[PDB]
Parts: structure tokens; sequence; C-alpha cells
């Protein structure tokens, strides 16, 4: 019965009903996105109201529509055709993946330039890629892929160890056009397999590993209703399920004694990006929005018992609709389940002669997805003493090239002529705050180091600062290591028991932000990216950083657009958006299938509670 | 056989008897520190010589001495009696713990303080706090410690919720003179108890947690011989014990193929400080070298099956030696264990059809310690993709003091009129690398941004940059983790199959170096705390940042001292010194036991490899 319940293959059943009747679900439409609309503020009416966005595109060349649809009412709430020119294209379908290859395979063009390099036409695989804006007047909207070539010297065979140098090839996939190939020289296509199941480049399996058993005797300790709410050592909140975002946490609350008290009314990481920094024509243009672009959801993985989740695990199947608006399940697509994690407090005292030891553990929530070359793993965690976290693991194989006789400044050498350009791989994570309520607040703080002097003598002093960012317009803020910047989010009129209003600390890695230089393409459509810290007012159609429609949109659009409106954030219904990243120089040990990397951020309770909130915890 | 095996109670019996019978241990004598000394450089002599510092304090006041003594010729090597006003008194004693407590329960000026708030001289605890050097003229060549008081209502209840504000005491432990009693004003004792095993502060236990078994049906993967030699997928170490810096890490190794390849030679923490930042001149003084000063090594906690190391845990029990030079063990003193740490790699391919799944352990080593209110997990994490780690976690009771009426710059409020001024933990690790052996130097990374423009019109690129340190005096950097900034250690001689130096890449975690004013005492005597990097050339004798006596030195001993040399550190025998620390705002949810709070740093391989270390790594 409740509002935020996953979708259901039953749903998306009616939601393909009640397009074909309607007249918009044709033999030429292609469902691009389908989700489920979180609940409108103000819910408290009880009054069910199911609705869909349905993004839909036409392969005939007529213009895309997006679409409200009321499941349980059985109507169309709105139909707006969509300029693509204006407001940006489609995401990519998955049955664009194909196409690419298929309309080169016939181009003479093509076909000379695979001929000089004495490579089978049968052999080459194309990469599908986004093609972002660039000088290209005639692109303009039009639905472009660009494709980068690798060879496969066999079905099986990794075709990242074999790419084509040289040579891309821009493809209309609507009219079924190749508009531009572009073939800047030969370079020797790097002739080492990476093949990581081939015995020749393992060498014998260890057989040193003994096993390591994970088991819960009486089952685990939180429990699921309703199909995904959880509840699991005073924690309470909703797993929800989209196509573009994937795991989104819904109603994120703590029960401390009487109270359910809220934390996060919403958190998804709500874009990614991946920019390359190769300033080769080849691939200089290259900027791929795992999220926005391709939607992370529709390719997320099924993951199996043992190998991918240890221990005791539930999981959730989510459905998805198809291209044409059938339901599917992607089984196992959620796991979830508890984890030791060490020691949670330990005193021994000299005087009291008292020695107390307590077990943490955490609640691990988390979904895997690949998208062509990479894979990446989504991990939320809940720990015993409030600690909220995400984790981000990047694995996969590099995105590769020929490494330059000479060598490169931006490109690193793997194996013999195998080069993989520099890049990074940015996340955004919005954050719906609740802190106890709507009425939050954020305030920078900063470590304030004093000068020795009167009322410092000895100068050991130091103090903080908390600056509270009260309208839009001042609240794009960067990171400051050195000073220990963090901020805090927290509701002015709630206060603990010494009179403080409650709040969370959000604890950021500091990492780099985009590297691109401010006035290129990249750093006006993800200028989510350039910036460690945003907050917005809430609103219903405020969804990501870099709007609605990423695709070939000529930027500006999300983040910057919003803040503008210079709203009032002090003591409001508030959104936080934290950008976080990693940057990618890559290791001779990346090659040939790259070991887990990671990338996150924490928030923590910061006088929320009245004192320790696992005083509780019993002594194992 | 192997001389970098564990002290032995034999060993320390035979050094009493060799001290005894040179007359270097009569009744008056104490032995503040004993510790093996490791093998000099060349040891490849395998003549052992199993040789042992020993500091000597005097409790008559005759002058301290350093002693070396050799076990296994019986003999003593040499001994020199010190002069401390010069180079710093001898660490705290445990049996020093009392006396300052009792020596000022029979002075009058003490007592009328303590009739002036009505408290029972029977219920006052006195820490015994180390004194650092400031204005005190008769303090030079005395052996002092500093006094503050906190109440026991009744014998197991916790002293720090009940601060006696406004009163510090200092004492001469050798003469048993109260040199100062000060008394700014009477500040009221805070009343709230902070009993955390009492039911009326814990209110029911919760019973909703449900078991976690961890077992290795089998057992585990690490083999330990010669006491102290690990084995683990395919790392070789020796695990070390100190009775002042803890776990010592020598001989890190990792078999490559045919070959064993040395990158560490001897891993520790060697110093570790807690400086305060509260002006008032009752704690203006406080900063406590944990490691220095009070030995963390001597009060390792016996470590319990289930509730501190959970799992399949083989321990090693240390020996240290009492103040007597009698063999003490510290039963079940360290935990060893392997661990599941989730996905290695992982990667789903579009064209070749391979799914590949791999999972993560780490080899965990560990230690926990109590120093009056703190305690500290010392961890160790070996991984298998090469990767070293580093964590500590921080707990205990926070340092309490009043919290003033009108409120406090330098403060926390945790309870009604209880306060825990602010105050930092930072760390110094001491690597001693050996990178492919000892030719090692160092580069310092940082990330480089490039200008849209010519050979780069999309404004796309970024690079990096490497810079080799060459000398001592320009050895001595900051982190900066806006520009990623890491550092290298790499071995100039010994190449990876593309012709790069192999490496490793140190990656910090970019916390706050030491606050205070550097014109302050606390500068001076933990220099090594104001940066994040050093690096200096080996020797024999440079062991600790902050010199052999830390206690009552005046500062400027260790590493500012010993990069005066300006010594050639490019392609040499070089040590990595890495700062690191939290910086502790005290929140309401670290009263009044608080959870663990975590810091630390890795090493990654960094072209060490000529691929990834773990395509060997089985199916599960
Ligand atoms: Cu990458
Ligand atoms: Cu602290
Ligand atoms: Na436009
Ligand atoms: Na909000
Ligand atoms: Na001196
Ligand atoms: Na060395």
């Amino acid at each position: 019965a409740s509002p935020f319940r996953l979708a259901s293959a039953g749903e998306i059943s009616e939601v393909q009903g009640i397009l074909r009747t309607a007249g918009l679900l044709g033999p030429e439409k292609r469902i691009a996105y389908l989700g489920v609309l979180d609940p409108a503020r103000g819910a408290g009416s009880e009054a069910e109201d199911r609705r869909f966005r349905v993004f839909i595109h036409d392969v005939s060349g007529a213009r895309p529509q997006e679409v409200t649809v009321s499941v349980t009412n059985g109507t169309v709430i709105s139909a707006v055709e969509l300029d693509t020119a204006a407001t940006g294209e489609l995401p990519v379908l998955e049955e664009e993946f194909e196409v690419v290859e298929q309309l080169l395979a016939t181009d003479e063009r093509w076909l000379k330039a695979l001929a000089a390099r004495n490579l089978d036409v049968s052999k080459v695989r194309v990469a599908p890629l986004s093609a972002g804006v660039f000088e290209y007047a005639e692109e303009r909207g039009r639905r472009i892929l660009r494709g980068l070539a690798f060879v496969q010297d066999f079905p099986e065979d990794s075709a990242w160890a074999h790419p084509v140098d040289g040579l891309v090839a821009y493809v209309d996939v609507v009219s079924k056009e190749v508009t531009r190939v572009i073939d800047t020289g030969v370079f020797p296509v790097p002739a080492e397999h990476g093949n990581y199941t081939d015995p020749e480049l393992t060498g014998p399996l260890r057989t040193t590993q003994k096993p390591i058993s994970i088991t819960q005797p009486e089952g685990p300790s939180f429990t699921v209703t309703g199909g995904n709410h959880i509840e699991w050592e005073k924690w309470s909140l909703d797993v929800g399920f989209d196509v573009r975002e994937g795991v989104v946490l819904h109603n994120i609350a703590f029960r401390d004694g009487d109270r359910l008290r809220p934390i996060i009314n919403r958190a998804s990481i709500a874009e990614m990006v991946v920019p390359y920094g190769d300033p080769s024509p080849i691939r200089s243009w290259q900027n791929y929005f795992d999220t926005g672009e391709y939607l992370v959801g529709q390719y997320a993985n099924s993951l199996e018992l043992g190998c991918d989740c240890l221990g005791d695990i539930t999981y959730l199947s989510p459905v998805i609709s198809d291209a044409f608006g059938n339901p599917r399940e992607i089984r196992n697509g959620i796991c979830m389940h508890e984890e030791d994690w060490g020691i949670l407090a330990k005193h021994s005292d000299l005087w009291s002669g008292i020695n107390y030891t307590r077990r943490n553990r955490r609640m691990v929530i988390s979904f895997f997805t690949t998208i062509g070359n990479y894979d990446y793993g989504f991990y939320w965690y809940l720990y015993l003493d409030g600690t909220i976290e995400f984790e981000a693991k990047a694995t996969g194989v590099v995105f590769t090239s020929a490494f330059p006789e000479g060598g490169s400044d931006n490109i690193s050498q793997l194996a013999p002529g195998l080069g993989a350009p520099f890049h990074q791989h940015i996340f955004s994570a919005r954050l719906d705050m609740a802190i106890d309520g709507f009425t939050n607040r954020v305030e920078e703080e900063d470590v304030v180091r004093q000068t020795m002097g009167p009322g410092n003598e000895r100068g050991n002093a130091f103090s903080r600062k908390r600056t509270v960012l009260t309208r839009e317009s001042e609240a794009v803020r960067e990171a400051d290591a050195r000073t220990g910047r963090t901020w805090i989010i927290s509701n002015p009129e709630s206060k603990n028991r010494l009179n403080e209003p409650v709040g969370y600390k959000l604890h950021a890695h500091n990492q780099p932000t985009l590297l691109a230089d401010p006035g290129s393409s990249i750093a006006r459509r993800a200028a989510f990216a350039t910036k460690d810290l945003w907050v917005t007012r809430y609103a219903d159609d405020e969804r990501y950083p870099t709007g609605d429609f990423v695709n070939q949109h000529s930027g500006g659009a999300g983040l910057p657009s919003y803040i503008a409106q210079d709203r009032d954030i002090d003591g409001q219904d508030i959104v936080v958006w934290h950008t976080f990243g990693l940057t990618h120089f890559p290791r001779v040990e990346d090659w040939p299938i790259m070991p887990v990397d990671t990338v996150g951020f924490k928030l923590r309770p910061e006088g929320f509670f009245d004192r320790s909130p696992v005083l509780d915890v019993p002594a194992n």
C-alpha cells in the first residue's frame, strides 16, 4: 500500500496499454525512459496516484514526446512534443548499440580505412559513443553517435586490447547516414591479447586461498515489508529503483526512543560523467554521462550468491520497461545484507576497573552496473551509530588507445604499443534533506587558526567558524582540505537537550573536481562537476544536475539555471548536491582488468542525538 | 633463528642478569624502556648478535643512563650517563601514575582547594599528565608531572564525567615536592554521571541483533613460522613488537613469480601527539606524546576472542620488561586474521560474452592500547592486489573540562556544565622504504591543468607532473588535495617490462596538520606534525621524529635536526615520514563513550608489476 513501493510488472503493462490506446506507441515508437514519479509534497492525503514519466523516441524521424501517465486512473496526464535542438536528445537506446557498427560496415570511407590497415570488417567492433556538442553545425537537432573501433581476433577475445587509433566516424542513427569519417593516420593495432581468463596469461590459479564462511544462523537482523521497506537497528527506509539513477533511498529515518526522526527524504546518484583528457582529435570529444545519457539502472547486473554478494543475502528484483513497454525483471539486481564492522566503542578504565567493548555493524544496499568497458558498484551503508555512507567501486576494463611512439603527456602505457587516456569519473549525489523535518539550513565549517598573543599566550588555541548559506547564489561551494572544511545540515527549529540545533555533518574526500578548461564544452554541460557542493531550494521538476535531456544538450541546463532563481535556503526545504570523483591516470596494474578503486562520502550526526545513540548495543 | 624474532622471556631475564652483575640495576633503579635493536645494514653475515637498548631511571635522583647490552655474548656494550636538562627526561613510568595523586593528598594548598569545593580527598582522582616545557625555570632538569583532578562518586564511577576545573598542580616526582598549586576559581563540578554500563543510562539492551558467524572451516590461508614470520597470498613479512612503538612490520615483500621482491624494510608508527586547543591556563600546556612520553606498547590490551577480534584468529603474545627487568607477557596482545573484502575485479563484456567476478581479501594485523582516557586500535592491512594500508581507530572517553557559563570558542558542550576541549590526534608513520631494494627516490606528483588553445583546441586535456626530491633540504612537503598531490617511491635501477622505474604511490587523507601557532612550545617539540611528508637518508640512530627522549625536551630534536644534514636522497637508502591526524571538535554523540573514528593512509603499486598481480586468483 505504500506510495514508495517498487514498480510492478502489472503497472508497466498498464502503462503500455494506456500509451497504446492513446495512439502514442505505434510500431515506430521506442520507450527511451520509463519511471515512477515520487509523491508530491504533502502526501498526507492517502489518495494514492501512481504516475509514470515516459520519454518516447520515434525511429521514423518524428518529434519525440514526454508523457506522464496515471496508472491508478488509466489516463494520460500530459503529452508534450519535444524540440530536441532546443532541449536535448533522448537517452541512448540499447538497440542502438549495434547500429553504429552495422552502418559503418557498408560505408565506403570506413571500408577503405579498414582495408589500409588490413583489418577484416567482420572482426571490427565499433563502440556506440555519445557525441556531445562541438563544432559540427550539421549535428544540431540530429541524433548522432560516434564510433571508435576495436579488433576482436576471435569471438571470445577482449577487443579492448586492440584499439584502432587514428580513426573515428560520426553517424546519424535516425537517417542511417554516416556523416563523417576521419582518418588521421595509421597506428599499429596493439597485438598482445588481454584475455584475463586465458591460462597462458593467468598462469596456474592459486591453491592457497582457504574458504571464509559468513553465515547468520538465526537469519538477518533486518526485516523487509511491503516489498521494499527496510527496518534495521533503529533505521527505517524504502529502497527504490529507477532505470536512470539506479537504487534510490527514500524516507531515511532513525527511531530515537519514542520518535521516528527523519534524516534524508531522498538520496540518489543523480548524474555521473567520465571526461577524457586526451587532446587527440580522435578522442578529445569523449565525455560519457553514464547516468544521464546511457541510464545506469537498465544495465544492472544479476548478482550471484557467493560471488557478488557473500553472506546471508536478501535480494530485490526490480522491474523495468523494455523499449516496447513490456515489463522486464532484473533478477537479483539488488543485494541487501548486514556486515560486521569491527569495534564500535572500547575503553578500559584505570580508575573504575571496567573493561568495555562493543562491535559495530553496517547495513549494505548495493547494485552493480555495466556500461561498455566500465563496471561500477554502488554501495549505500547505514551504521549503528547513525553514520550514512556512500561508496562507488570502479572496475572493468580501461578505455584504450594506441601509445604513440615518443610518448604522451595525456596517455599511460599499459602494454607494448597500448595506451590508456587520462580521464576522471565524477559523480553527483542528490540529497533531498529532511533533518528532523523539512526546515533545514546548511553551514560551512572551517577550522580557525589563532595567533599567539593576549588570550592565547602559549599559542595553542584553535577554533572553528560556521557560515550559514542563506540564498542559492551564495551556496556554490568549494572544498578546502587544508582548513578541514565540512558542511553541516541542521534544523534551526529542532534542538537537542543542550538547546543546540540538531545536525548532520557531510565529510567529503576532497578529490579534484573537473579539470577541463572552464571554456570547454564539457565544463558547460557538466557545470555541476566544477564545484564540490551546491544547495538548492526543493522543486518538483529539479531532478538532475544536468537537466532532463543530457544527450547532445548544448549546455547550462540543470544546476546553473536552478540557482539563478536565488531562492531562500535558510530554514527551508532544501537539496544538497555533492560532487565527488576519481581522477584516473591508469597504471600497468589496471591492465588487463582493473582492480577496484573507490570514492565516496559520508554524513555523521552532529548533535542530532542527546548522547551516544549506541549505548543500548549488547555485548555480543 | 631469524634475527627479527620477538624478544623471548629468556632474553629479557638475561638482560636483567647482565645489568645486575654490571652494577646498573640496584634497588634505586627502574627500567623505563627496554627493546631489541634491529640488525645493522648488511646482515648477510649470519652472525647473530641480539642487542637490547635500555633506559634506566634512578629514583634517588642520580643521573639516568642509556645502556646497550648483547644478550648473545652476555656483555654491556655501552653505558652513558644522561644529562636530562640537555637531552630530555626518560619516559613516564607506570608506577608514577599513582604518585601525583598521593603527593597532592598531603599538600595543604591542594587540600584547601578541595575543601573550598566540598570535595572529599578520598574521592578525587588525579591524572598523571606529562608536563612539556613552558615558562617555569625551576623545572629544567627536574622530572615533573602535572595533575588535573576528577571526582569519582563511588569506586565504579566514571571520573571523566566530573572534572574539577580551575585547578592544576605541578609535582616533582623524584624529590616528592609539590612545586605549584594554581587555583583560578571555583567551577561547579558537573553532576551527571557518565556510566555507560548503568541501565538507567543505557535503557533496555537491544534484542534485535542476530549473530554473524565468521568461520574458516579449513583454517586460515596464512602460515606463521619462527614465531612471527607470516606468509599470506604472496606476501612475506615479520611481525615485531616494541614497547614504545607497538607493532612494527619488518621485511615486507611480495613473491612475484620466481622472485621475492622487497617493498618496505620497516614500518611503524614512530610518534603520536595529542595537542589541546583550550587557551585556559588550566590546560593550555596539555600535549600528550602517547608514544614518545608514555610508550603505547606497554599498555596493549589482551584481546578477547569474539569481542575484540572476530573470526579465525591467530594470536601473538609479546613479552616486555617490567620496571625491574622481569619478563611480562601481554597475553593475546596481537590479533592476526584474514577478512573478506568485497569485489576485487568485475567485468561483463558486451562483445566477448564473458562474465568475470573475483573477490578481494585482506590480512589484518592489529593491537589495541589504552593510555588514560584514550583507547587506540592500530591496524595494518595487506590486500591481494599489492595495496598496503594503515588505519588508526580512536575511541575511549573524551578528556573533559567544565563548560563555562556564556560559552567557549575552544570547548564543546557535552552535558549540562560538562565540556570537552578541542584537540588533535596526530600520528607519524616511519616507512623505511625498500622498493625492489634500497636504491629509492621520492617524486611528488601533481595534476596539471591545461589551458584551451593550440594543441588543446577543445580545452579537455589534463596531465600530471613529477618532481624528484634530490636532497633532504627540499624533501619537507605539504599536501595539496586540490591538485591531487601524491608521492611516488620508485627504484630508478629496477624497471618494469615497459622500461619504466617500478614504484609505489602514497595516498594521504589530506587532513589538517598541527594547528598551533608556529612560535608555540608544541610547534617546536612536535615539528614533524607541521608538514605532511618528510624524506631522510637512512641512519641507524634516526629512529623517532621527535628524538629519543621526548619528555620535557625543549624542542627541535628529531626531524628538523636530521634534515639539516642535507643528504643525498636521489636513488639512496631513504626513509619516508608521513604525518596524518584527526582534528577533534567533540560532539554530543562522543559522550559518555566515543564511537570509533578513523584516519590513516595507503600505498598502492604504481608500475611495480608488469600487469595486474591478481590474475591468478580463482573464482571462489
Ligand atoms: Cu578510470
Ligand atoms: Cu579526540
Ligand atoms: Na540548445
Ligand atoms: Na529537503
Ligand atoms: Na635542552
Ligand atoms: Na630505506
